[PDB]
């Protein structure tokens, strides 16, 4: 399963990108503001096979629960109503959201302690890099 590692508070330090992928999923300029100033907590728990990932800001906190490999509805942060599944590939934790025939991935890894993500919409590159306190 998710290496114990993925697990803990993490705080974002770098993020290039953010604002074309957040277009290319169609959020409006207000909420591209907030999303392109906040600076998120993502907390990574996990309980028995139950991953948890809340994700904490100054004006929104999402979070969602799940299971590897079983799809689940799931409300984005841009209120995306959208089907998920999380995989795991080559210790990479892979999440691909589906909505209207469309689709979207976040693939979190860890290099060299930092927690990398990876997001993708319409071959728009989105990097976001945090570390763990
Ligand atoms: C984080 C909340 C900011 C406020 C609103 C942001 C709305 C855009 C959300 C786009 C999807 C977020 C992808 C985040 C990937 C990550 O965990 O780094
Ligand atoms: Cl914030």
């Amino acid at each position: 399963g998710m290496s114990n590692k993925f697990l803990g508070t993490w705080k974002l330090v770098s993020s290039e990108n953010f604002d074309d992928y957040m277009k290319a999923l169609g959020v409006g300029l207000a909420t591209r503001k907030l999303g392109n100033l906040a600076k998120p907590t993502v907390i990574i728990s996990k309980k028995g096979d139950i991953i948890t990932i809340r994700t904490e800001s100054t004006f929104k906190n999402t979070e969602i629960s799940f299971q590897l490999g079983q799809e689940f509805e799931e409300t984005t942060a841009d209120n995306r109503k959208t089907k998920s599944i999380v995989t795991l590939q080559r210790g990479s934790l892979n999440q691909v959201q589906r909505w209207d025939g469309k689709e979207t991935t976040i693939k979190r890894k860890l290099v060299n302690g930092k927690m990398v993500a990876e997001c993708k919409m319409k071959g728009v590159v989105c990097t976001r890099i945090y570390e763990k306190v």
